[PDB]
């Protein structure tokens, strides 16, 4: 038998404090001032008693939104203390407007009026709280080390992590951003931005960090919703203190914000400056024009050199058009690129026809490489991540042009290839030429985001490349291992290339030999060994030594246990989960993606594809009156969109029903 | 709307189908506004389905 | 502009008759009865007419739950048409109580009161309407033939159908079972078999009866829940018109009954016959125990065949016991059929020692077999989809035997292998035994259901065969059709195998040769292309022809992207899809699937197993009291267990603010 008693034992109330409380509950008003009244003259009954709940008489008739009631303790000097918050929390604005006109608490001290109002998101009680001037303090740097930050953390880092985080949910209230805030798009921006840097630097309290930068997110999302025109569309998108708020939003990677219909309706139309009706038209209308206009991108370029103001000088300034453009010259790239490769035996031999016409294309990639840096900035350029391989292909580039300028004035005799030197200028040129190509012809996944069906698959493969990532540094771990151990193995019994039957040594002769001989060779054998290239009869050695050979030879098949079947179906159930992740985010990535190639086309700079590079209180007024119409539509569309509605109901019920018995 | 296809409508499933292959000829022309309009064609299919 | 009116026509309502409609709907009883007494006298306003929705006035006191109203429009003599069933459709039992003590329409021609009531499944109006003597047509057999049945089905084959679905949903109702039915688990066992009968058999209505189905069998479940005793359990599963009645649910398919955790318990502690403290056991100690029973498995078969009356004689007619020495013998014989692998010239040896071993084993399974045929029956047999595997494996022991005789009886001579006939009685006989011995030791996959952690994952591959057998359909289509094909291109080049290297002819050489030279090693060859054992240089030709090669070299290479990149991730995806549709439903199955194995054990027919094997109206009175138990308990438990609410709340509201107003 277990006995059960009360271990942390309370004061219990009074018959005659329980029978008031019971009152209070119930909404008997009579009866109610009449113990009031009587408890002025015996002082019988304490009116400031709490409950088993811990909740008072005050509180029982701010639950039960019983403003008679409440009006009546009110009167007669009741403890008032945190009433206020808890009128506040119940959302109940004639209780708020009660108790502006005038122990434990389920509220921390940190917690006040506006706060709290704001933390409920309350339009009414929050417009009440700010009609007087309420002031909410202001949170320090992200990064801040002033003393008053690391006195506070170091004397309590919990009551400092949860008064910030408080500041931060008032702070991102959307009716908070409504009222005392100059723009609110602006303000939900970096808003959303801080309180991302935040998640990014309080690991513990990173989802409330996530959802409230979510949160002013969606808030810039649906003041931008409740647009009603294309002027005030305009006029919002075009404001700056073209597109410049647009710029900003791109800039705070607001995703939501910019994947919106009508900007994206906007920019559309601005995109095909020149055709009107691209919107409706066929596929083989818009394959033709496309083709035709890919075909001429070499007069438009002329044109646009020679005079620009033509009806084809500035035909090229179009979006769609110099991104065609664009696209043609990189094909018609691509395509010398290919053509490249249909006497060799020269050392050093003089460029050909081909690369002759290639070296303007390089220099024109270097020198629109070199002017965007000089243009944009150090950090815009960086941002891309596309100019990591942009990088990669010219400076490859360069070092080929490098090369062969060395191989042409180092050498004279034409020599067969046969006995040419490992490290000859020209194989290393070529070599590089070769991984340059690669990474050129790479270049065109890029492009996918200007296409509908073909930008969404984009965004999830640059998605999935992540968990690719996480995965590979697992394999080149357990890689290593493996080739450390199959190398102290079996490094005793290497044998010499002339031993070999053709003179070969290494795993890509015909007959594979000395695959586990060093530790270089070890880690090819065992990455060949991934896609079932390297034979079984390479973990064998000369000797009769069949205990070592078992025993590299389960190594062998330890690892491909646990690269083939282990890691790689570990990879695919990876990319499974976090592909459904980016299936309903897909639309937006992709939206948000093809929106920063079209404003890349915006610009004057960069008009000519290579080779062809080589050779006004007012508009502050009008975006306020657009924002308060905005704001005012925003609060109407957010105001036309459980135990305590019955309870109320009950309440109500019972005290007519009291009400109506004292009456006859 | 099934209740204005309902009234005002001399055959309402053939105003239906007509209704849905033009809301979806739409949603195939209107890129930006897509989902609004292949759910009022699904809307009209489902109307159709349910008479 | 398109104009709007009413296509369809109707008639509209008088100002009055409005007025009255509005009046009974807003519950004013005062202005209904002025109204009623002044067109019985003025005949001014019809009490009949509906309204723009087509409900009367009856129809709205209906709806409303107004019981007075009711009341004096029924006492005025209105219109009462089908007003029952829209009385039963609200589930509004005092509705129908003054409807039984007394056009367009909702409700097929077919619904009667007793139907609708059983749809509604409300036992207070259920067993209201079967306090009077009311009656549900029987429906006729699944598949009956008389002239009733198809000239319904010719005449109208919707109304049919539609009548049919009716009195099945009437049928299938829980409360319906519990009333007017002698035993409610029996029926609701044959129910849920007829309504999957009915599913399987109506194509189109068929997720209908599924659920109808699942619905009487929770009923069932349900019912089995609502147990509070062991003896009502055990009285309950005994019940025969032992463990009769669970033998029942265990024919009808019935899991979710089968599998109830008391229903569990109990089959559990007779399955522990012997072991009163199994449950309660450490690892070690349950290992242990069962390697010494084992162990120990011809002792106890010879105890039984000596005394069956003794402490060990017995001990094995113990269901634990029992399955765990036929186990160890059927593991005893993979033994020795592995020993049995371990001179060869002999044409037709005598058998060896392990062959002599192996052949009282052979004896006592076919013995086995043929007596589970005579004494379980011929249906019983073929549903275990097991007696295929144990027939197959006996017919190929048969067939050795018989080889082997026919071996031994038709040669004496000792020649050497080499020199043998390719269709050599021993190699038949060999072959045999070997795929014996694949089909003995694949036969353990059975026992997976004996175990916790290997039980629900049988049933999931089990599940996963389905697929895969949807898949093969498909794939050995595309193989047949690209074996025809380049078996049509590659014939004509078929070479004799003195031609080829080393005298073979076929893809089993070192190198492959005349892989597509024949329709049957054409099929082959794109089998084993499947697994990339097929070498890319099959697609050659001595002769010159290049486009022949190219041409079937890409025939090949069209092949290998259908079947493998296509149709092997296409069957991945498939059984990923059909493994999640398990995964909830997988421990339901794997306790029927144990259920039937540990029941197959409760028998004393088979009880030695191979070798060894071939060397009364009180019970009827006790189960309907525990069933009337049991039906109150359910009845109680489902009662225990939107706009209407509102709408009554606010008519009952409106209806006492007139009565006030009226009074005062
Ligand atoms: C993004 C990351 C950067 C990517 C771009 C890097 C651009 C850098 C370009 C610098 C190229 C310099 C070539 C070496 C010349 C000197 C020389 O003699 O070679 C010596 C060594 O030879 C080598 O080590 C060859 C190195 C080739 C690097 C290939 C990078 C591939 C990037 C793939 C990216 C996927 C020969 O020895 P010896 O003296 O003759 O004796
Ligand atoms: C479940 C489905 C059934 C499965 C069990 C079947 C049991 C049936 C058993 C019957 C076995 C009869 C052997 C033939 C003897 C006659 C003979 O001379 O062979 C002749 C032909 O030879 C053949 O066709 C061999 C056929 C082997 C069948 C193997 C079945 C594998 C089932 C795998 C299942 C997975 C030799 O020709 P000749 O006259 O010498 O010239
Ligand atoms: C002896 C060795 C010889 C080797 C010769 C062959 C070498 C082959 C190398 C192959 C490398 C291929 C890398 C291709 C990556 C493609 C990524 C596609 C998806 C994608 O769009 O990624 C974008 C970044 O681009 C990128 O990921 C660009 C990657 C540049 C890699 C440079 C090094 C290679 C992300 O988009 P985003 O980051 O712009 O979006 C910012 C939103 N906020
Ligand atoms: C020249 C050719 C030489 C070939 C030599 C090698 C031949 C190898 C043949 C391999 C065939 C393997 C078949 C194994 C099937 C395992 C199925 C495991 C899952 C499972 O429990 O299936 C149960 C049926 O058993 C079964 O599926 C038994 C399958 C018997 C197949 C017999 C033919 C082979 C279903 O359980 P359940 O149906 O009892 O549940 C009734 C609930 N209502
Ligand atoms: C990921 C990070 C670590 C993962 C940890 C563990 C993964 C599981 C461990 C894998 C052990 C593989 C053993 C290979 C082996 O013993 O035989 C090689 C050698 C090759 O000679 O073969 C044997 O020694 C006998 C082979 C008998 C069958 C071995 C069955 C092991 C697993 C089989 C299939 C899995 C597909
Ligand atoms: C399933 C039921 C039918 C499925 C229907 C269609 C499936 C897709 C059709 C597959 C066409 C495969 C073509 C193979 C081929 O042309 O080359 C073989 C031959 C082999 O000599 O190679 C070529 O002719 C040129 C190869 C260039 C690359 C071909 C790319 C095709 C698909 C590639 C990868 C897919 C992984
Ligand atoms: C696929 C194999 C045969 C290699 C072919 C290389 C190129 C000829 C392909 C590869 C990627 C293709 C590009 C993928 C994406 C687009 C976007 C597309 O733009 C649109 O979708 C129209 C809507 C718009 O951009 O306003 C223009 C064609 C283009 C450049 C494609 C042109 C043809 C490209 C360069
Ligand atoms: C796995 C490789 C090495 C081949 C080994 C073959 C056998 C030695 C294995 C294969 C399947 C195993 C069986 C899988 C399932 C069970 C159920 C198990 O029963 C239980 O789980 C205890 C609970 C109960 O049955 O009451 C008894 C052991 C047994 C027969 C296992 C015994 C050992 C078996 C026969
Ligand atoms: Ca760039
Ligand atoms: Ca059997
Ligand atoms: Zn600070
Ligand atoms: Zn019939």
């Amino acid at each position: 038998r277990i006995p059960l008693q009360i271990v942390r034992a309370e004061t219990e109330l009074s018959a005659e404090e329980k029978a008031f409380l019971n009152a209070v509950e119930k909404g008997d008003y009579a009866t109610v001032k009449q113990a009031l009244q009587e408890a002025e003259i015996y002082y019988n009954v304490n009116i400031n008693c709490m409950d088993p709940l811990g909740r008072s008489a005050l509180l029982i008739a701010i639950e039960n939104e019983n403003l008679e009631i409440m009006e009546l303790l009110l009167n007669h000097s009741v403890y008032v203390g945190d009433a206020l918050l808890y009128a506040i929390r119940k959302e109940v604005v004639g209780a708020v407007e009660l108790l502006l006109s005038y122990q434990f608490s389920e509220f921390t001290p940190d917690i006040t009026p506006i706060m709290l109002a704001a933390h409920t998101n309350n339009y009414e009680i929050i417009k009440l709280l700010v009609q007087k001037r309420v002031t909410i303090p202001r949170p320090h740097q992200i990064r801040c080390n002033c003393v008053e930050c690391v006195s506070s953390s170091e004397v309590d880092s919990l009551r400092h992590s949860r008064s910030r985080l408080n500041i931060y949910k008032a702070l991102a209230s959307p009716s908070l951003i409504a009222l005392s805030s100059e723009d609110p798009i602006l303000t939900a921006f970096r808003l959303g931005w801080e309180l991302k840097e935040l998640s990014k630097v309080e690991n513990e309290f990173k989802a409330e960090y996530e959802e409230l930068s979510q949160q002013c997110k969606l808030f810039a999302k649906d003041l931008l919703d409740q647009a009603r025109s294309s002027r005030e569309l305009e006029i919002i998108l075009n404001h700056r203190d073209d597109l410049a708020k647009l710029k900003v939003a791109i800039k705070y990677h607001q995703k939501e914000f910019v994947a919106q219909p009508n900007c994206q309706q906007l920019l559309a139309t601005l995109w095909y400056d020149g055709f009107p009706g691209w919107r409706r038209k066929h596929w083989v209308v818009k394959l033709l024009t496309c083709m035709t206009i890919g075909f001429l991108f070499p007069m438009l370029s002329i044109a646009y050199l020679i005079s620009p103001r033509s009806n084809l000088g500035l035909f090229i300034k179009k979006p769609f058009i110099k991104f065609i453009c664009h696209t043609a010259s990189y094909l018609t790239f691509l395509f010398m690129l290919l053509l490249a490769s249909q006497d060799l035996h020269v050392q050093g031999p003089p460029p050909t026809v081909v690369e002759w016409m290639i070296l303007p294309w390089v220099l024109g990639f270097i020198w629109g490489e070199i002017k965007e840096m000089w243009d944009g900035g150090f950090t815009e350029y960086i941002h891309d991540w596309w100019n990591l391989m942009d990088f990669a292909m010219n400076s490859l580039y360069l070092a080929t042009i490098s090369l062969k300028i060395v191989a042409y004035v180092k050498y004279n005799g034409s020599r067969p290839r046969e006995e040419w030197e490992m490290w000859h200028p020209t194989l290393i040129a070529e070599a590089l030429f070769a991984i340059s190509n690669i990474l050129s012809s790479l270049r065109l996944i890029s492009l996918f985001t200007a296409n509908s069906h073909l930008g969404p698959l984009q965004i999830s493969l640059g998605r999935m490349l992540l968990d690719i990532l996480k995965f590979l540094f697992i394999y080149c771990l357990v890689l290593l291992a493996f080739a450390n151990g199959l190398n102290q193995l079996y490094f005793y019994y290497e044998t010499r290339a002339i031993d070999e039957p053709n003179n070969c040594k290494g795993i890509r002769c015909e007959k594979q030999n000395n695959a586990f001989s060093t530790l270089f060779e070890t880690l090819q054998s065992l990455f060949w060994s991934v896609f079932g290239l390297l034979n079984l009869y390479v973990t064998n050695v000369k000797a009769r030594h069949e205990f070592t050979e078992f025993v590299g030879a389960t190594m062998f098949g330890t690892y491909n246990v646990i690269s083939l079947v282990v890691l790689l179906n570990m990879l695919i159930a990876m990319m499974n989960n976090s592909y459904q992740l980016i299936a309903d985010h897909a639309d937006i990535e992709w939206k948000f993606a093809r929106t920063k190639l079209w404003m890349s086309y915006f610009d004057e700079g960069g008009t000519l594809p290579p080779p062809f590079n080589i050779i006004s209180l007012i508009q502050n007024q009008h975006y306020q009156e657009v924002i308060r119409n905005l704001v005012k539509r925003y609060v109407a569309a957010m105001i036309r969109n459980t135990e305590e509605n019955f309870k109320e109901l009950k309440q109500d019920i019972s005290s007519f029903r009291y009400e109506v018995l004292d009456l006859l």
